[PDB]
């Protein structure tokens, strides 16, 4: 027919599927509305129609029945066809059906071919990613049965207060002077309960001597509710479930971690690292690990599939200038250096006029344009001059970017950038439709929800500041998803809004999100990247017990260094007694040193540097016992403990390999201060002196309203009491490194959200700010951490992964965080890998694989009874579960025998087979045990059993054995990282004991004792909550803290040291990223590759 070749003539012309792909895009544009005014209603049919007339051009030209080549033969088709009947019933006959339309967005996908491409490819990493989910699963229930075991119900304990009976008349309580009805009525009162300090909590408590105390007229008990509406609990298995996934994507980990710290006790952090050294970071680095081999067999298909004047040093001398001049900018300058500064300004754009004007003269325009970097400053200068005659001048900075001329690194982020919109802006395409989709599902599913209900979720009066209401907060949501922080908000869309449904959409947009950025990462790092005398000494120093006599003295010394708390004052022996040992070990490691300048000789002794460093200690201990005989080098001390570094042979070996690493690093450092440099300028231009609050000590610590107060000048016009204090943001722009320090803060995803809420608020300079006016600054953060953190993570990991690589190429293709002697360990359990395979009634019955797979559903069905407990379960429950126990035993105990009932090969066929025996010799005396905490750690032993899914398995049992590969250079890692860790502890001792209690910094977690300042190092390894950490020691003066305060040692107030603290914290969370994202990273996926 006529009409067949017209259809398909229309079809595959060009022009019609542009038509498609503008409709489509006009729709998606109509759908961000959250309110669509009447008249587009009409322009609904419009699309209906056009949506249709396609849809019958492909039904003409293809066949709507299944055949080759045909319509639904095509599994895209299926959406134009479901498209089509919903909006036909949506709009035929009679509403949340309406945000079905979304799924109009995913036609794109089907009119370009490289994002269909995309997405199949993204599926066949979903679809490889199969063990690894499997094995997340079986990890996080595993933990989860753990956690509840452990804390069931801990986290519903409160400091309620002291109630009293009423001489027992009818059950009622009298506290406080007043009667209620009931005791169980007046403990779910909230209104006696007693809030954290400076937080709107419910001060949890506990009755362990590790956990929190209860003040004075407060006592701990387990009535009332679960904490943050309820959300976070062990009391159900899958509540537990919920807060494991939570602990796994650390996200907002710190607030638990925290919680259960106070409410169970300190010792429990104990497990909090077992599961996150090895139940977080293994799981995250095992997914990446699996996503980038499935990339680069990706990448081997489709290779194989494509197979068969000296002026430039003048002008890059004069951009350094220009933009280390724009650095010369803060808050607060003087008229005269202003103007010096616009001088310079002026002065810099008119000579580079200058210059463009003489080369493009020089060759004409044909000439001049003939070069993209000349392009680029023509443009460049073109705004400049136009701006000449505000964030307009920021355009001037990108010229710094020319230094990427013979700078290599600063080209390969250039190149990063460029194939991040290049090569690979398919997928960078298909991430921005997977984020618009999900912003609108979620503003049209919850847009009423959040408007009509605010006050559920909005502490403030007036609105919340992240809701779903419009679209840009939507997308702003779906973005922090992206960035990690998925539960915070997601607490208040569950309350406003349907649980069920806010569940499904977070965890969708979690891990769909999560995956296309992570496909996104790797795909751009893949795609970038006296003679006896001398003989005696030399003697006595080569003993093996010399060095083990200097070892204990290292570590002895380290633990004496270990007790300088708060509480010396009061212990006054052990003073003493460490004093008399800092001597004996300044003269012990003294004669240590002569020794060896004896035995060796000068030339040899400091012509190594780990003998350097010894000698540096030892002159830093010397030079402080002549001064004693430089206070500020006492807490230099504290760098004691680096002399195990030389001694045990993993820490040396780790430090060699990041002392390679250091070059590659340091190029890397640079490039990532330059480019932030840009954005730190630019936030010193949008929000200097705009980030200042004029707050009311006594009604709280919150800005005041913009219209009683508006600017500092108000702020002190109305001093008429002493009340108010113009503050400024303890993080801010006011320079170019407290931009570094924000910039930091935002990179790294902790402490952003109140950058953000005084940027998104920032009015004018030095004014008040209003509730959300200026919004769109919002935008400048999201564009920092797009470029600032996505694109200077991947150069980061991919510049320290290749140094790595090069290494481990140098080093004979050997491991490199590694020993001889761990070598050789490593070695024999590879070959203990991949050994090869070595009454008649029940002898074929029991070796039949039907046993085996009974017993594997045996014990997924105890696994199941397990999942089922609960806390205040009824007396009658907990009986049944107790004979269900019972049985379970039995019937592990009756296939364990009649296993044995063959020949004894079995008692040492395999170890598998003495892991059931042992672990049910362990079931009976856990039964047994139940004639008789103790009984909290009996029943979590039960845990054992669900091992024993393991031998069924097969990607779970490779993953683990990878795991168990792994495991020894993790514990040189981590045996360096907890030296690390010793060493700031102590350094925080001697400095950040005494500061005032704010944010992170709490009664439980100071850095008053060691113990304290463990838990606080720990939290912040993973850099959680260290802007929390930070905020207490920023303050001075007052009205945070007073100095001039009676401290214990020293006296000089309670307030921290900005430098120090901000040297600290930072040098700290650059440490642990290099060491446990970096080398944990590369070994994982060595040891996973080779595995
Ligand atoms: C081949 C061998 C290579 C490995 C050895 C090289 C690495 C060893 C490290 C050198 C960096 C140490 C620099 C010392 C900084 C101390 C400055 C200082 O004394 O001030 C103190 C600074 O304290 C701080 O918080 C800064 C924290 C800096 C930590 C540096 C220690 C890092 C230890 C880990 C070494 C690197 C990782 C392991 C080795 C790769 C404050 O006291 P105050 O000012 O006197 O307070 C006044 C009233 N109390
Ligand atoms: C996960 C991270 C990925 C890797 C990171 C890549 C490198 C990006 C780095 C940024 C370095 C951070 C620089 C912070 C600078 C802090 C400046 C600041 O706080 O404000 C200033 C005052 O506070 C000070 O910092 C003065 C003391 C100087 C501290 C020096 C900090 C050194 C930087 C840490 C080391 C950098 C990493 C290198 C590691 C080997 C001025 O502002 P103000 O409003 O006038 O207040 C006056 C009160 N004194
Ligand atoms: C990736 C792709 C597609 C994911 C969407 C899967 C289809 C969802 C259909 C089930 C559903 O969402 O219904 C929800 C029912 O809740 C459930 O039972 C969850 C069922 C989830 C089963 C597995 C879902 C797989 C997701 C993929 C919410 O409806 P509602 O409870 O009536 O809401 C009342 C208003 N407060
Ligand atoms: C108001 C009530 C407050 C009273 C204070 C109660 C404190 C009781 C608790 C202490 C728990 C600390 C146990 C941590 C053990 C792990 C650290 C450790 O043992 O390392 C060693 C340090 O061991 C210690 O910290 C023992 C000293 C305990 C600190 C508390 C002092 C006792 C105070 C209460 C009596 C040193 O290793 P290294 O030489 O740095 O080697 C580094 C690489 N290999
Ligand atoms: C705690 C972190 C250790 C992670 C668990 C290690 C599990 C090792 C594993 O099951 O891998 C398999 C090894 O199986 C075995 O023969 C060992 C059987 C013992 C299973 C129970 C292990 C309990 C783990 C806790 C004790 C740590 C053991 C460390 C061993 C050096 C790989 O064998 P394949 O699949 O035939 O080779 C391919
Ligand atoms: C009886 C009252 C208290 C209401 C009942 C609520 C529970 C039935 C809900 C509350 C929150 C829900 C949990 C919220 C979050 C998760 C995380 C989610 O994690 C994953 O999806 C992991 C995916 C992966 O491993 O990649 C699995 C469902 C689960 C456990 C949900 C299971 C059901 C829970 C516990
Ligand atoms: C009356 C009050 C407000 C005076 C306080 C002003 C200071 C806080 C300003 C004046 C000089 C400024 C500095 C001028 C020059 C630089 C160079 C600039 O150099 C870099 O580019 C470092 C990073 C790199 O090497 O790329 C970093 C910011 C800094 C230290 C500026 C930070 C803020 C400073 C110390
Ligand atoms: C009190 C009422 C209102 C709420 C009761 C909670 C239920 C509605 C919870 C119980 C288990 C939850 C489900 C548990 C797990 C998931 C997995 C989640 O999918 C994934 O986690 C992605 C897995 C992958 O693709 O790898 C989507 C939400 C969903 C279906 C949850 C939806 C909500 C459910 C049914
Ligand atoms: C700073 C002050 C002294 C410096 C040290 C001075 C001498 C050396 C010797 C140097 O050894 C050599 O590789 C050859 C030079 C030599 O030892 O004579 C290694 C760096 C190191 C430890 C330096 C590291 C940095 C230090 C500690
Ligand atoms: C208050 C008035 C002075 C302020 C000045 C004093 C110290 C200055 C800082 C000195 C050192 C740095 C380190 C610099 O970062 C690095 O040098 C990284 C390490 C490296 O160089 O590799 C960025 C500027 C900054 C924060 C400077 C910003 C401005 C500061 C805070
Ligand atoms: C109203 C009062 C009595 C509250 C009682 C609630 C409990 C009886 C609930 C809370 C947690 C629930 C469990 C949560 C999760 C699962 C996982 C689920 O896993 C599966 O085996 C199905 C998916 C699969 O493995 O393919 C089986 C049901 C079970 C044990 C649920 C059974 C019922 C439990 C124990
Ligand atoms: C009507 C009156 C008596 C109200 C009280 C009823 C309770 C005694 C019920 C409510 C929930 C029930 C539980 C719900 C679910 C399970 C899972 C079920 O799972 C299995 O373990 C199956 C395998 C097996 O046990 O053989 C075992 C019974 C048990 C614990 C039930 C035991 C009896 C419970 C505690
Ligand atoms: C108010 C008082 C009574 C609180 C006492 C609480 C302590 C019992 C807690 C707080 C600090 C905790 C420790 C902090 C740090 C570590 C390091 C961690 O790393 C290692 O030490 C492994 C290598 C080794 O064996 O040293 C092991 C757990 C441990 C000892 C923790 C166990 C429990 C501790 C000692
Ligand atoms: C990298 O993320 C993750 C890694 C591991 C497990 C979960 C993760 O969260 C998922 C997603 O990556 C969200 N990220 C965004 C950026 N990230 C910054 C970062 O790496 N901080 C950091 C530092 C500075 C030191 C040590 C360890 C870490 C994680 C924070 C979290
Ligand atoms: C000038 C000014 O605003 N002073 C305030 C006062 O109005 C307020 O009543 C008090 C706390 O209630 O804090 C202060
Ligand atoms: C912050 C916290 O958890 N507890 C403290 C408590 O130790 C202190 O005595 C009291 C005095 O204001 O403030 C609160
Ligand atoms: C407060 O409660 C505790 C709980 O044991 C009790 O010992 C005490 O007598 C009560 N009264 C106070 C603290 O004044
Ligand atoms: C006070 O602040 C709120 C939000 O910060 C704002 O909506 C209101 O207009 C301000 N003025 C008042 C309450 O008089
Ligand atoms: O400066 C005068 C007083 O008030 C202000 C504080 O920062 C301190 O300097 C002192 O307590
Ligand atoms: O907070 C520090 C304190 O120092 C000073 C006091 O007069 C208080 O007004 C102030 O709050």
């Amino acid at each position: 027919h006529p009409v067949r070749r017209a259809a398909v003539k229309i079809l595959v012309h060009s022009l019609f599927s542009m038509l498609i792909m503008c409709t489509i895009l006009t729709n998606c544009v109509f759908m961000a509305q959250h309110d669509p005014p009447p008249w587009t209603k009409y322009v609904e049919y419009t699309f209906t129609a056009i949506y249709t007339f396609e849809s019958l051009v492909k039904i003409l030209a293809r066949g709507f029945c299944l055949h080759a080549f045909t319509f639904l033969r095509d599994p895209w088709n299926w959406l134009d066809f479901s498209v089509i009947v919903m909006a036909y019933t949506t709009e035929f006959v009679d509403s949340a059906l309406r945000t079905f339309r979304v799924l109009r967005a995913l036609k794109t996908i089907s009119v370009i071919s490289g994002l269909k491409t995309i997405v199949g490819a993204l599926i066949q990493s979903v679809k490889k990613l199969a063990d690894v989910m499997v094995l997340t699963v079986f990890c996080l229930s595993v933990f989860a049965l753990i956690g509840l075991q452990l804390f069931m119900g801990n986290l519903r304990h409160k400091c309620v207060r002291n109630f009293t009976e009423l001489n027992g008349t009818n059950g009622s309580v009298e506290a406080d002077g007043l009667v209620w009805n009931s005791l169980d009525v007046y403990l779910n009162d909230p209104a006696n309960y007693l809030l954290k300090n400076g937080t709107t909590d419910v001060l949890l408590c506990g009755n362990s001597s590790d956990a929190g105390t209860c003040p004075e007229g407060y006592r701990c008990l387990k009535a009332g509710q679960n904490p943050d509406h309820g959300y976070t609990s062990f009391d159900s298995f899958a509540w537990a479930f919920l807060a494991l996934f939570r602990l796994m994507t650390q996200d907002c980990w710190e607030r638990l971690y925290q919680q259960t710290l106070r409410s169970a006790g300190k010792i429990y952090m104990i497990f909090f690292m077992l599961v996150i050294f090895l139940g977080s970071f293994y799981l995250v680095n095992l997914i990446l690990a699996v996503v980038a081999m499935a990339y680069e067999e990706q990448n081997q298909a489709t290779i194989a599939e494509t197979e068969e004047p000296f002026a430039d040093l003048t002008i890059t001398m004069c951009i350094v200038l220009n933009t280390l001049f724009m650095a010369l900018e803060h808050y607060n300058m003087t008229a005269e250096f202003e103007e010096m500064l616009q001088v310079g300004n002026l002065v810099f754009t008119g000579i580079f006029t200058a210059e463009m004007t003489f080369k493009i003269i020089a060759l004409d325009p044909y000439y001049y344009f003939q070069q993209g970097w000349n392009i680029f400053d023509s443009i460049i200068v073109i705004l400049s001059l136009m701006e000449l005659g505000s964030v307009l001048r920021s355009f001037r900075l990108l010229r710094v970017f020319k230094l990427a001329k013979s700078w290599p690194t600063l080209n390969t982020l250039i190149k990063i950038i460029g194939n991040s919109v290049g090569a690979l802006g398919n997928l960078t395409l298909v991430l921005a439709i997977i984020v618009f989709i999900f912003a609108v599902v979620g503003m049209q599913l919850f847009g009423k929800n959040y408007s009509e209900l605010r006050h559920r979720i909005s502490d403030s009066g007036l609105l919340p500041r992240w809701h779903m209401m419009d679209f840009f907060h939507a997308f702003l949501i779906i973005f922090r998803i992206l960035c990690g922080e998925w539960i915070e908000t997601m607490w208040d869309c569950m309350e406003v809004s349907g649980q069920s449904l806010c569940l499904l959409v977070f965890l969708l947009v979690m891990v769909i999100g999560n995956l296309v950025v992570l496909n996104l990462f790797l795909a751009l790092l893949l795609s970038s990247f006296w003679w006896r005398l001398r003989k005696t000494c030399y003697r006595i120093v080569e003993h093996s017990w010399f060095e083990t006599f200097i070892i204990f003295m290292i570590l002895l010394s380290s633990g004496a260094l270990a007790f300088e708390d708060i509480y010396l004052e009061e212990r006054k022996t052990i003073k003493v007694l460490l004093e008399y040992a800092d001597k004996m070990f300044t003269y012990v490691f003294v004669l240590e040193m002569l020794l060896k300048w004896v035995a060796y000789g000068f030339k040899k002794y400091f012509t190594n540097a780990w003998c350097w460093l010894d000698f540096l200690i030892v002159d830093v201990s010397l030079v402080s016992l002549v001064a004693n005989t430089i206070k500020s080098l006492r807490t230099l001390r504290a760098l004691r403990p680096l002399r195990a570094l030389s001694r045990f042979e993993g820490m040396r070996v780790v430090v060699n390999a990041l002392v390679g690493a250091i070059p590659s690093i340091m190029n890397v450092l640079l490039v990532c201060l330059i480019f932030w440099l840009i954005f730190s300028i630019m936030g010193v231009n949008l929000f200097a002196g705009k980030f200042g609050r004029c707050i009311n000590q006594t009604e709280g610590d919150l800005p005041l309203n913009y219209t009683i107060v508006n600017n500092k000048s108000e702020c002190e016009s109305f001093n008429v009491t002493g009340e108010l204090y113009w503050t400024k943001v303890k993080v801010n722009f006011d320079n170019v490194g407290a931009g570094y320090l924000a910039l930091l803060q935002v990179a790294t995803f902790k402490g952003w959200m109140d950058i953000m809420y005084a940027a998104v608020d920032s009015r004018g300079y030095e004014e008040q700010p209003q509730w959300e006016d200026n919004l769109y600054m919002y935008i400048y953060f999201v564009v920092f951490i797009i470029f600032g953190s996505f694109f200077t993570l991947n150069l980061f990991i991919g510049v320290i992964i290749d140094n790595f690589n090069q290494q481990k190429k140098k080093l004979g293709g050997q491991d490199i965080f590694m020993t001889e002697e761990q070598k050789k360990y490593y070695n024999m359990m590879k070959k203990l890998g991949s050994k090869k395979p070595q009454q008649g009634f029940i002898f074929d019955i029991v070796t039949k694989q039907a046993f085996d797979v009974t017993i594997m559903f045996l014990i997924c069905l105890n696994m199941v009874t397990m999942m089922v407990e609960t806390d205040d379960q009824s007396p009658e429950k907990v009986n049944i579960l107790a004979k269900i126990n019972l049985l379970f035993v039995a019937i592990f105990t009756g296939e364990c025998i009649v296993k044995m009932a063959a020949l004894r090969h079995y008692y040492f066929t395999n170890s598998w087979n003495i892991f059931d025996f042992v672990v049910v010799i362990l079931s009976i005396v856990g039964t047994v045990l139940s004639d008789i905490t103790l009984f909290r750690v009996i029943r979590l032993a039960r845990i054992g059993r669900i091992l024993r899914l393991i031998r069924g398995a097969k990607g779970i049992r490779t993953l683990l054995f990878a795991l168990m590969m792994s495991l020894p250079a993790l514990f040189n890692i981590g045996l360096l990282l907890f030296l690390v860790m010793f060493i700031y502890s102590i350094f925080g001792m001697a400095n950040f004991a005494y500061v005032k209690w704010e944010a992170g910094i709490d009664d439980m977690f100071n850095f008053q004792t060691f113990a304290n300042s463990m838990l606080c190092l720990f939290q912040i390894t993973t850099s959680a909550g260290w802007d929390g950490l930070l905020s207490p020691i920023l303050n001075t003066g007052p009205p945070y803290c007073d100095p001039n305060l009676p401290n214990s040692n020293g006296s000089r107030g309670n307030c921290g040291s900005p430098a120090v603290g901000i040297l600290f914290f930072t040098t700290y969370i650059i440490i642990s990223f290099l060491i446990v994202v970096n080398m944990y990273i590369a070994i994982i996926l060595e040891n996973f590759s080779v595995a």
